[PDB]
């Protein structure tokens, strides 16, 4: 069947990944108590927009649940299936012969249909007579929140819904779920990005020179991506010096000074599937003691996350698993005094880790589905930002991305708080303010025994100092 | 005072330059005769965006306008402008501590005073209080038509603003007659943005192969840019012999290869500190010109070069456009393309069938900037020139492109033989031959002077000069 490619050496994806998630939503929708017979599942692409009241053009990419259905990249189309038999419409809309002379030749229906290895193609401007053809009970439009947002995803309409007996409520976390399980075609797509991600993380180490500007390595990145593997920016993080400390740091303009850590955590995507990776490594490619026991620290948690990683295993005891390793390192360090398990019952760990461990990864960075109905959100320090509190299970795409920064208002409020105060050694930790931070993000997914790692950058204090010194990679 | 600046070889822009922007609206404002004393300019900033339902950031870009009178980056922000003193107060958002964890360090009122030379900074929430202890008559908002995408320009609102008096008609013409006319600060922006982009395109020249895809060369020439220069993709055309045709969109990547052969056609925007460049060279895939290549290229080349000649204050634009027809008839006649007399190939609007775009546009904080057909100015409904961005008569400051070119567009060149008023000219024998030739566009950016233009972008344009700039040679060298 056909497959999307940008050509070279870019990933082939085979357009039956995207019938394979139709299939796989239908079959979860017909086990739904709530679902009558004859019920349309209907999707409404994203369209073109252009910057306020311009005619400049905003960068055009495809709304992620219509994306994950139906992998088309055009704007202006729908998308429904029928979920008894599964049969798929495409909705493309119909363009004027000007389209030919600035935009390009205008593709047949028929063209649509091969391209997508959809059931049928038809035209926009028809949606409202082909779905009353069809005689359906209910159409299942989309409907909820994003618990990373808090926005309310916009159901589909077109002319005529009104028509309609519609049902906004049924198909949202029914669709949700399908994509927090991500299948082999899927996984393949993000094993690419991964690969793509990390070859570009590592030119970047190469390439870091003192005195250079931390875009000049975001553009660098970017264009590695982009010539070399099809991909491009996700969401719009490269700090150098005490910018790692800051979590989501327009161009980002600091000069990378002699002695500085760089935390540089770059996104990308290829066909609107994403990578999420991290690299922390010292300006000068040489770590300071202190700077390797940060750094390893962080490499102690990353690891002990990525080992424990199983099915059945909550995520966020893994969280307050990285707590604990990081505050035993602290500890030893001499930067925190006093008892672990103390430290662990005032929330310590959230000091020098604000955020969440990690998050669900797919067609968006952070992906759905973290927080469904039943599952609560803990109010706890560090904790409360984590962007899910599931239980892991086989076919579950994770970022791993623990680390340890050193935040001013953070330290100071502990400072104050006669429950924490005690732990910090405040001539210790005077050393390492504005040290700034670390973090470590792998990309894994869970197996049936643990998990695979689709990340592959140098990682430990040996491996970063070798490639940034310009040795062979073959160099031990 | 304090500048803009991303560091190495980049711009320092004066914040100045934004300052002298308010100055002239006020000046502006306070000759024209409905403007009531004690108003007040209201502009509203962008604020930051995410895709659909996702917490995915799209890459925030400021409001022009508002660009314009404050060169703010911050998103959420709203600039106020007393017009009878000139007095400025820019309004910032407040922000929450854990700002300060994960976006950086909250930066007090003070700072963005200085930052951006400023009279006065106020909280954003703040902003009914603040205005009505100033008791401003009325209040100055933004709302007219964008003549480009025909869009209404979003007038400020806040909470409170319906106690006041509020004026959207007044301030659109007057700040979009301002944005027409550059400042001497303003050119030495858009003299940078040409200069990094056209040391691009020199690149994308000198690297180009035979075997890649036009994104290879897209992602060079944006590399180069950001880099070394600061600067970003401004809207969303790396054409051989394709990004709209198997994707659906401009902005997706342009997967064509590029084969032995080909004329490319390059034409990319780009922007620093939200002011553009926009240029387009074209040149042979392979380095070399063909006999064929040569003479559509020279056409265009000579095209240029007759428009260029002839700019200068008082001339009509669209007479410019007849120019740049004029000449590609001629040429394509010369080259035994089309036969006949020349004066009935124009009166039969032949030379929208080779250039079905206008001849160029205004540039400046928008690639299509503001300004083309204010009130009184008609778009003339004639094929080609309807597509004109303006049909205004030329004045020194403007800033326009200047883009002629000839392509060989089968539905167009159809139409055409199917026409009894247009298919004697063509002659098919040898036109079959430039079917599937593509194009050739050559555009420029210049300022018209007191006396004619100052040329922004240097690229090399001769056939010598890309031939030699494709082998490698140094800028310096001239063939
Ligand atoms: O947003 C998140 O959850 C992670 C934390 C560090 C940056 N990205
Ligand atoms: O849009 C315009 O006016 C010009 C014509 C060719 C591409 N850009
Ligand atoms: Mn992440
Ligand atoms: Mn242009
Ligand atoms: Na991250
Ligand atoms: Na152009």
């Amino acid at each position: 069947g056909p497959s999307f490619w940008l050509g070279n050496e870019t990933l082939k994806v085979p357009l039956a990944l995207f019938a394979l998630n139709r299939q796989r939503l239908c079959e979860r929708l017909r086990k739904n108590p709530a679902v009558q017979a004859g019920s349309i599942v209907v999707l409404q692409g994203g369209e073109e927009t252009q910057r306020y009241c311009t005619d400049t053009g905003v960068l055009f990419r495809q709304e992620s649940f219509f994306h994950w259905a139906f992998g088309v990249t055009e704007p202006g189309c729908y998308g429904v299936i029928d979920v008894d038999t599964g049969k798929s419409t495409l909705f493309v809309p119909r363009l004027p012969a000007s389209h030919a002379t600035w935009m390009g030749k205008i593709h047949s229906k028929e063209h649509f249909k091969e391209k997508y290895a959809v059931d049928d193609v038809q035209y926009v401007d028809e949606i409202a007579s082909v779905l009353t053809s069809q005689k359906p009970s209910v159409l299942l439009t989309l409907r909820g929140v994003n618990t990373d947002s808090g926005s309310v995803c916009r159901e589909a309409s077109f002319d005529g819904i009104s028509k309609f007996e519609v049902n906004n409520t049924i198909l949202h976390p029914e669709i949700v779920e399908c994509r927090v399980f991500k299948t082999d075609m899927e996984l393949e797509v993000l094993r690419y990005t991964n690969k793509i991600s990390s070859e570009a993380h590592r030119e970047v180490m190469k390439a870091v020179k003192v005195g250079m500007k931390e875009y000049e390595l975001e553009s660098l990145f970017e264009h590695y991506c982009y010539s070399r593997g099809g991909m491009r920016h996700s969401s719009y993080i490269c700090g150098s010096g005490e910018n790692s400390a800051v979590l989501h740091y327009a161009p980002n303009d600091r000069t990378i000074q002699n002695g500085d850590m760089c935390l540089f955590d770059m996104d990308g995507e290829y066909y609107c599937f994403a990578s999420d990776i991290t690299c922390s490594f010292p300006a000068n490619g040489k770590f300071t003691a202190d700077q390797k026991a940060v750094y390893e620290a962080v490499l102690r948690s990353s690891r002990a996350v990525m080992g424990a990683m199983k099915p059945g295993v909550w995520w966020p005891d893994m969280h307050r698993l990285a707590d604990r390793i990081h505050l035993e390192e602290l500890a030893h360090m001499g930067i925190l005094s006093g008892s672990v398990d103390a430290m662990v019952q005032a929330h310590l760990g959230a000091v020098f880790m604000p955020h969440g461990l990690g998050h669900f990864l797919g067609i968006d960075v952070h992906d759905v589905g973290g927080y469904p109905e039943g599952v609560e959100r803990i109010d706890e320090p560090g904790l409360r930002s984590l962007r899910t509190a599931r239980h892991l299970q086989p076919g579950m795409v994770l970022t791993v991305e623990p680390g340890i920064y050193f935040i001013d208002h953070l330290l100071d409020e502990a400072l104050a708080d006669p429950a924490r105060a005690s732990f910090l050694n405040r001539e210790v930790l005077q050393r390492f303010r504005g040290f700034g931070g670390v973090r470590i993000e792998e990309d894994v997914v869970v197996t049936d025994s643990g998990i695979e790692l689709l990340t592959c950058v140098p990682r430990t204090v040996e491996e970063i100092e070798a490639c940034m010194a310009g040795c062979d990679k073959a160099f031990t």
